[PDB]
């Protein structure tokens, strides 16, 4: 239906939810990006993502979304799934590959621990986090296979970052697209909320420390956190 | 660990298992795109995903997997999860972006169609059949919100596919990667297999056939079903 009157797309159009604990695990993705490429980019609120007008961005009616001007400015784009978002923003601000990889070679391995998360940990986590919280009935049993899982898709992680040099999931020198889709669902914070003792899986942990301490992060997880609780509730902020 | 002695990387090798009808639908995905470039590539039917070599190659010990020769042909490298393997074979061999996309705009939909199946739909038909078929118990609760979570992906395909000349589920005009990661979940069998009438989703059925209808796709299908059931049962197949 009819886009909201503020809603207007000059640069990237990051589109999230009010930050809380639980509403910020996906829409933090494609802000680390944006913070560590410098890519000039505007935070709309959603206050309803059942909103019809937000439905034609995101059919799948969730954050994050994106709309930006394309390359030649004849078209407005669009991103949707968090996957996809970084994606998006590695293809059209990454030119150098810092991110999204730079030859076919670290592309494949690139593409191998995003579509891991894309596919196993992020859809896993997010049908553990749907049992345990929002079911009307409580399934213990799907709960503990899917936490079982869980534990397998850190396993994976771990036995990747005990192989010698490699400090990151794709590349050994620098973190990719892989490491910022992987990292809100591979931290001691989220292995605690699945009930798991996260030192049990110490490169694991040491990989999540070692993306924490860059300043982009931690100004990704400053921000998301703050949107919809400064001056603005919902919309456009300034 | 030990690689099988009839292993090896002259040029792109798919890892596959024996085909059935459950056993075909994530292999079947790069197969497709394969075919459709005319990329010269091996088979090799895996006997037990399990095996210490494999997991070498994909630590998810799941097919498909693929080793091929670096673009120099110095290194060997390799793709697994199905989605992955798509993106790598585009990168590797769609050089024009046919199924890629050629530019910015074409690869920001094609992107979102695909990973909204790799992250959505693809995801929630393999745990619906994990709870259907492998687990030791039936959780009928479970599955039956499982097929609901289906129905809604079918919805979102239905209504894209229900915009004016949207032929595709990226593209108006042409297949990419998302139409070919999608057709397995999102075809009348599937739909059959899943307890679900096809028919209601008017606008995805005439796509499926449309992609159904694609020679690359019928020889993919052909070929997949036909592995590990030849001469050779397990290994690399010969040409
Ligand atoms: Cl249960
Ligand atoms: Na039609």
């Amino acid at each position: 239906s009819e886009r909201p009157s503020d809603l207007v797309v000059n640069r990237l159009v990051l589109f999230v939810v009010k930050g809380t604990a639980t509403s910020t695990h996906d829409t933090v993705k494609p802000l680390i990006l944006l913070e560590e490429l410098g890519v000039p980019h505007d935070i709309y609120v959603v206050e309803k993502v059942s909103a019809p007008w937000f439905s034609e961005i995101n059919p799948h009616k969730m954050v994050p979304a994106i709309l930006d001007r394309s390359p030649d400015g004849r078209d407005t784009l669009r991103a949707w799934e968090s996957t996809s978002t970084l994606m998006y923003i590695a293809d059209a601000y990454d030119k150098d590959g810092t991110f999204g990889g730079r030859n076919v070679q670290e592309r494949s391995e690139i593409n191998n621990w995003l579509t891991l998360h894309t596919a196993a940990l992020g859809p896993t986590a997010k049908y553990w986090l749907y049992f345990y919280k929002l079911h009307p009935e409580k399934l213990p049993k799907t709960i503990e296979k899917l936490r079982s899982n869980i534990t397998v898709q850190y396993d994976i992680l771990e036995r990747r970052l005990n192989e010698p040099g490699q400090q990151y999931l794709a590349l050994k020198d620098r973190p990719t697209i892989a490491d910022i889709a992987t990292l809100p669902f591979a931290m001691k914070s989220t292995a605690e909320l699945f009930g798991l003792e996260f030192e049990k899986w110490p490169k694991l942990q040491e990989w999540s420390v070692r993306m924490g301490e860059r300043e982009a992060v931690k100004r990704a997880w400053q921000r998301v956190a703050g949107f919809g609780h400064g001056e603005k509730e919902y919309g456009m902020l300034e």
